[PDB]
C-alpha cells in the first residue's frame, strides 16, 4: 500500500535533490512535518548536513552515471538531537527518480 505503513524512513528524490514524497516514519526521527518539507531541496535546505561528498556528493555521481545504489551509516544533526542512521540511498528500479530509505541504528 502506503509509504506511510513503512516502519522505516522513506524520501523520493528527484535528480536535482527536490523531495517528491517524504514518510510519517521519516518525520518521527527527524521532527520533520512530512507536509512541510516536500518540494524542497533535500541536501541545501532540509538537510544540509547530508551535503558531503559521501551522502551529495555519492548522490550526484550516481544521478550522473545513472549507477547508484549504496548502503552507510550517517548521523543527522541540523535542528534535532543527533541521530545515528543507516542509509540506503539507490536510483529507483523503475522511472526516473531515487529513493533514501533511514532507519534508527
Ligand atoms: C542533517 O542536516 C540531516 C537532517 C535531516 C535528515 C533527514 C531528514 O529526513 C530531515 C533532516
Ligand atoms: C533496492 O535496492 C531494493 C531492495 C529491496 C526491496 C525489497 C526487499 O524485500 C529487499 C530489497
Amino acid at each position: 500500500s502506503q509509504l506511510d505503513n513503512l516502519a522505516f524512513g522513506a524520501i523520493q528524490l528527484d535528480g536535482d535533490g527536490t523531495i517528491l514524497q517524504y514518510n510519517a516514519a521519516e518525520g518521527d526521527i527527524t521532527g520533520r512535518n512530512p507536509k512541510e518539507v516536500i518540494g524542497k531541496n533535500f541536501f541545501k535546505d532540509v538537510a544540509p548536513c547530508t551535503d558531503s561528498p559521501e551522502f551529495s556528493g555519492k548522490f550526484k555521481e550516481g544521478v550522473a552515471s545513472g549507477n547508484l545504489n549504496t548502503m552507510f551509516e550517517y548521523t543527522f544533526d541540523y535542528q534535532m538531537t543527533p541521530t545515528k542512521v543507516k542509509v540506503h540511498m539507490k536510483k529507483a528500479l523503475s522511472g526516473d527518480s531515487y529513493w533514501v530509505f533511514v532507519k534508527r541504528v
